[PDB]
């Protein structure tokens, strides 16, 4: 017995935007709401109209999918994703996801905050993701496979599109500012890193280190849609600075990239129109 | 409250195979089953007659259990074997191995279907198991210990049995291809890995990667059943060639290792015989 | 809906030891018994009657909880720990870290045995922990967070408090004993490491491999107590050295140890005093 | 925690019938689908599209949702319901009834197959249901109240509604047909009933007995909908006649009175009107 | 494995009220809190630090548990309770009285708020219980039996104490007013009865119904507590009156007999004083 | 998904007991082990080894199954059976029974020890079961229906075989020895009845009182197996006579009807062989 979830969502969204067929699915992470605000003709709907969606728990995360246009492209977006380290398993963003592929989105834009294992890259940058290293227990598909989404077993080969990435590399030289690529590295939480895990981390051959992004992503290629990925960079991982860890301080520093991550975004979107 | 799954098994097993003691167990991973139907006298037992065996749900794997002779050894054979994505636990392997040490087996003879992580071994070789590295979350014997099959801690010195892998070389040479012998890594799955994850395999000391192996063996090594395995190489790991991995990929390069796989086995067993 | 069980182990307490106000708070692991047995005005309370405690099920460890004065300090001490290996997930030792935050400690001293990951620290060697690498599946905090006892997200940083760290090196230096500090492994066990497990830790840069401390550790954190931690050696991790490891042989060489741990101990109690 | 599933079903609905706000809900029992042919602009929404709602395990149940008019009348009609026998508990129809006052209805007109225990009134007669006695277990609101949609306590005086009753006394004379009144009697099921429990059924005091009824009521009572109720007898109950009873019996039989049926409704919707 | 939850509050109980032993344990249902007030340096604990206790859900139930003394006997008594229809189950009042036994009472004075079933007693009116009839599905002990509190089969043969019950009738002579005995019968709830379930109560044989005692009573026979009940009438089972019924209805007609209560237990402990 | 246990006792059976397919099955109640004593060629089989058996928690209850032949007659004995007072549901002699189904039973003669309703009645007597009464909660076949087994709803009309009754009287009278009729009426326990809730029995129409019984027979029904019952009285329920209750009476007096009803089961044999 299989989640009906996603279709139910599908018939629920039919009544607040009709006749919308949205291209790309954003999920914003801690921060980032404020695009959403320029989302043209947004229709809010709150999480908890929406059976199997991540009704936050989390600051930063707002438990609202707003759909419209941006850059004149049918959009749908999340503010406010589930994370691992709340309890429901590595399922938590799986329907959210199948809802996006009935939708008919061709890609999702996933964005996350967080913390850099190079020197080079500090707080303030921002990281396309090209590839990911997997250390929270188990992965989304564990379990009775749905057919009618995707198959048993599937390849993470060009899961984080290298199409979508080079067009990403020159948005971002169109506008002025470095978008290093990056290797991320999923990590259970809600602790944040020792300083030794972190220095395994690098060791492991990872480049950027967070909370949330596998369960997605993992979960979009499943069911066969592109993937995206870019990680504002809010500090440094633990270990590597001086600089002491806190939700608090991940919501701040996330204002250092925000306009270069909205430009990115903007620019993106223009380029795929 | 414990399983006695394996207990039942033994009687019903001894209604389709009265006077019979095995010596063998053998694990026929994704493509092998070939090797079952040269077996003397043999008597099929479907996976759904023989409670806490692994009723497939796999592709490659049949849900069927044979019994019977093999160079004229008693021997016992899974035509197909249970894993952990399928979302029953790292357990999910535990009663049959268990069923197979109250059979009175003396070894267990795990192969599978795998990807390499050495450049040197591609597509159609065989390795013999001598180690592994778990990365599957957690372990088959978590939870209260049972006591008729082994203790609360084991050692997993010489998982796989030295003295049956220097058998195995000399078959080998016998025969006419190379053996070579490597660690193995498990993977949670269904997803295949990522060409990260992949490197981080290779750093971390792992020359083969699979999805199956380490919840059996160590299972064996509980109950003290002593392990022999060897993985038949499908292609190379996420990252290493430039060939797209797929379940329909791996069944259909299990085909190159095949005639070498059963030489070895019938050779294996000339030699304990 | 939350563990009141600390709560009521506050309740519980102030019938066996009223007025009593403890503040450092032992964790005694295989073999350390011994020392709970020169507690001054020593009373002790069988873990079944503290809701939460790890009523044990583990050889070395008794399933009692000693309140009383050690070289005249208020301390309590648990004789005894829960695993992640038992089945409960890595909550296990979570109530109980907290029964010790509200009894008013202000600090745990975390004792475990432990495998060596280094050649030039053997059998009988006591290391002080300094940092840790978790390998256990998830996290303690995983799940909704109980706001009475700390905030959703929390960081590692000195979480082996480097002060107290100090502290030890000065008394083993006064005592005549080496006192290396190392990064603790954790392994979910209950079966010992691979060998080839064992390198992928020297790799990862751990100097200490153990199944526990980390639960303890993190929840300890958590509720902003602080840590002490030392791991007893008794043998050399698996493929280190030609000796076959058991639990009967982890109880046995935490004797070698067993003077330089109560010295070592109660040299710390001393200092702080 | 609650659900939401009638709030869901609100905007679901929505979708296959917009500015639609029916007056009555129907539930159509086994046999009695017939009518919802002749609703006016039928819209039909399978069970398997509305969260909570009934998806059909039963010979006479279809699992479809009707919407339309009726005698020019705005109506939301059930073909198939859930039963207590079905292993979910008294809460089946909670579910739906809660949809049905959303949407706005102000009363619900029950009809089901059942059996008379007056001799006086047999297979072929309609009773209109103006109490009943419950013999299932528990009842539906056990557990947290939903202060959503009613109180923690709740009166069933006038739960059969003496109002909409005495319209039905008028429609059946205005049509020739006797229209006895009666006190219906839940049962667990699936089994029928014994002789000797029938029995104990007269004596306890009831007319009518079945397997449905009694949940819906209950339910609807809670959330303030008036409730109207009409039975089918199929039969006699067990020990009462000759006859063998079964399912095909009392599908068979629903037949004898399934005019006088669609009459008496049709009859009460003009009244309404 | 079975509740501890008795042990631990004896413990809790110790901290608040030492060097205590009440003979007599009381249940306050609906309206008759005011009792405990002229407790006799009463001392107040929340059912939240007691395991197992009841945590109020309920209107007119405080969650307090009153430990002190009344007419100078040692007395502990319930503010409030837990009923079938909260969910969970019919062991809800079992710990709490398990700790009455254990707290070394010698018997259990229950009361609460009911409906008469006879109309020569009406709302005001104050009925001895002699006898029960249980309409609750199953009972408080199905389940394993921990033979620590009493035995697997036990007789409900004077389960309402005749000795205490002509106490109980002198003192009611002894004050001036009629104090009829009566057969309770449970009811499961919330909703209230309907009228022909309460014409089946009084062909049944009963006096008296409500949505408790059964529970509390059944599990003080089990574990040897003796029982004394007395149900205050705040009204007329449905159907008996022209009265509408509620909680609201059911809190306020519990004061027209409360100085009737109030006197009656007063005079009852003076006689057992 | 559905129990296979009894296809697993099939297998299991054929192991301890070949070539044997016995027409009659039996169900020892408390005290009536002494028969199975007389099967010719007994085979026990304890019920750990077979799934769904109800391993014994009761005294008087072995959890032994016996296999053999007596009068000649092909026959399967439980020495034990299982009640809903243990926990596990109205479910918990349902796979038992479809294992009498499937090994070829052509009938279930199910005994049990149990309370008079009838002062004519007394410790001593047998009575035969004509019918019944079910007051424990719900029925066995609620659920998910197994369509391997029987129907959706099915009829208890004849549920006690007229036609094995009127040889059961035959029986009786040719060995000289009263062998009345009555209903049975089924009560969940484990405390023994009230005295009103056994007048309330009368009213209803009961004659014989007991736990058990009622699962065992609707689960016979539903698989199509007749069905036999036979009640030895050993005591008179509570409030009928001075005499306590108590499982040590019932193990008692279920004595002085021990040969009667070992010659009236043997008597039917000889009267179906
Ligand atoms: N895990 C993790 N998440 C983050 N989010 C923002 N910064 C960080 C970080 O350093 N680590
Ligand atoms: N995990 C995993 N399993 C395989 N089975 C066959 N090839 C592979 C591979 O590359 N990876
Ligand atoms: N995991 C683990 N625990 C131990 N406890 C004592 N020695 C060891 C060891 O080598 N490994
Ligand atoms: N319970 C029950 N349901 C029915 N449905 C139709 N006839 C009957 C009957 O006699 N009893
Ligand atoms: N069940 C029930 N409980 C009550 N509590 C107060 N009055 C009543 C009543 O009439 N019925
Ligand atoms: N329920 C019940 N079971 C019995 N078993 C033996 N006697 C009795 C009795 O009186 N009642």
């Amino acid at each position: 017995q299989f989640s009906h979830n996603p279709l139910f969502c599908i018939d629920i969204i039919k009544t607040y935007k009709p006749d919308f067929t949205p291209r790309v699915a954003f999920i914003l992470g801690s921060g980032l709401g404020a695009l959403a605000d320029q989302i043209e003709n947004a229709v809010a709907i709150s999480y908890e109209k929406l059976p199997g969606f991540p009704v936050s728990t989390v600051h930063g995360h707002a438990g609202e999918l707003v759909l419209g246009h941006l850059q004149g492209v049918p959009v749908v977006c999340m503010k406010g994703r589930g994370h691992f380290y709340e309890g429901r398993g590595m399922t938590i963003m799986t329907d959210a996801i199948r809802t996006f592929k009935l939708l008919g989105c061709e890609l999702l834009f996933c964005t996350n905050a967080a913390g850099s294992l190079r020197p080079e890259v500090g707080a303030g940058s921002l990281v396309a993701l090209k590839d990911h290293i997997n250390t929270m227990p188990g992965t989304p598909m564990v379990g009775l496979n749905d057919d009618r989404f995707g198959e048993r077993f599937f390849s993470l080969a060009n899961a984080y599109d290298a199409e979508y990435r080079a067009l990403l590399q020159k948005v971002a030289k169109e506008e002025g500012f470095p978008l290093t690529e990056g290797v991320f590295v999923s990590y259970p939480g809600p602790n944040f890193e020792t300083a030794a895990e972190i220095r395994m981390m690098q060791i492991i051959g990872g480049d950027v280190v967070g909370m949330s992004v596998v369960p997605e992503v993992i979960s979009a290629r499943h069911c066969d849609l592109k993937v995206v990925a870019v990680s504002a960079i809010t500090n440094m991982a633990e270990g590597l600075s001086d600089v002491k860890l806190s939700h608090a301080q991940t919501l701040a520093a996330a204002e250092l990239s925000k306009q270069n991550f909205i430009n990115l975004i903007c620019g993106f979107l223009r380029k795929i129109a």
